[PDB]
């Protein structure tokens, strides 16, 4: 039983009309998120943590914004595809932990649904998916309501 | 032997008269920390990493600022209580690592005491508790002396 | 088989003439990095994650900027020395994951070389070293091109 750790981080700036997509869930908000994809900060960061633990780089090394086969995809498709490739290397899920960093909107009413999505997408028990949120007390780009950041850690078994 | 990873993050803005409480230790400083609790950034982040690894959410899902049974509590009481509940689910401590991010005050004279507190609170060997500090070279809200951030990772055994 | 987790974080401000050193690799850029050492943000953060997992503190607790035996050293020497001391306590490498946070320069052409360096320095398979990069979408000190941050997680075996 060999175990492997992975870390992920992601940021998107606010812009345009709401809602926003975080952890798969459509959340109502005054602004939306500027992004090439659906801008799901929490799922990008989670994917990068998963891929990192499998030493497969990051999303931008598997699915280039520029090209070729994976354009106009929502972050759940990318998560599920990354997870196929991680399973292809003979890994199974240990567990994942996600930390959303945003002044607003309010995340925790939506966390149960984020966990349902992630557990479906990775085909695991909800009990192995943890998601949490925090503000930076009106400090920083995130606290000035300029954008949202997220951190993810993942553990994989072989 | 199943192992589980957890991550935590926390920020508090400076305000009011010093001292500040970081990792349990009262540290002298020109300003204090604005917070509902004692504002112990390092212990919040550690608790969230612990709870996250046990898939129990975060502090704000166990001990709502709003309510009900756990108001006006210092961060060590919250840490110790979270640790009871994590033990209640049959987990024991692997180890924890804490990273304080602050331009000032100077953290490392206080780290040995922070480790004594944390090891007591979690009833473990000092050898499983690591705490470190870093500045952001006068960059960012943290570098402009606006506040303090902290990151924690935790590993739990079952 | 006991396993241990570690986290690291590091920031350096831009200044002076390029190039910059990130993960051992000399990368061309309009500015350089202000630092006492070579300013290799990615290797500092990795070292701190490694040392943290071994409960040995951080670089600034093993190799004080002030003093005594380890001045004017490039970050690879420090990484290799920290790794001797971690091996001295009977640890072997699980794996490491690195996340560079910079608006520019562009990191991923250089990641393969960063992995060659790190794998050499820790005497491990490339397959246990993962490095990735992300921007913060022009947000924050990092997005305003003021500096570069990095995050590292490490896992150690005993
Ligand atoms: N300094 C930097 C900053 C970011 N990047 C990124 O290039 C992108 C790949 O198209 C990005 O992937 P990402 O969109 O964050 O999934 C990261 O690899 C990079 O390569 N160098
Ligand atoms: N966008 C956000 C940002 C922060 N939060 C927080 O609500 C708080 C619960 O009272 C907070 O918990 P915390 O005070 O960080 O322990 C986190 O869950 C949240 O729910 N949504
Ligand atoms: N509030 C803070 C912020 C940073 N520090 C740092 O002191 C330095 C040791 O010379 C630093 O180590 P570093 O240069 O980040 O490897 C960290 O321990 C500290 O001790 N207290
Ligand atoms: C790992 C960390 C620190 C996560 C939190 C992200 C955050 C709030 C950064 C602060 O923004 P900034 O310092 O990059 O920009 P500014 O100087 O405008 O506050
Ligand atoms: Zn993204
Ligand atoms: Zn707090
Ligand atoms: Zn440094």
């Amino acid at each position: 039983l060999e175990m492997r750790i992975g870390h992920g981080f992601d940021v998107h700036a606010f812009g345009g009309e709401g809602p926003i997509i975080i952890g798969g869930v459509r959340i109502p908000y005054e602004k939306g998120l500027l992004a090439h994809s659906d801008g799901d900060v929490a799922l990008h960061a989670l994917t990068d943590a998963l891929l990192g633990a499998a030493a497969l780089g990051d999303i931008g090394k598997l699915f280039p914004d520029t090209d070729p086969a994976f354009k106009g995809a929502d972050s759940r498709e990318l998560l599920r595809e990354a997870w196929r490739r991680i399973q292809a290397k003979g890994y199974t899920l240990g567990n994942v932990d996600v930390t959303i960093i945003a002044q607003a909107p309010k995340m925790l009413p939506h966390i149960p649904q984020m966990r349902v999505f992630i557990a479906e997408d990775l085909g695991c028990h909800m009990d192995d998916v943890n998601v949490k949120a925090t503000t930076t007390e009106k400090l920083g780009f995130t606290g000035r309501g300029e954008g949202i950041a997220c951190e993810a850690v993942a553990l994989l078994i072989k």
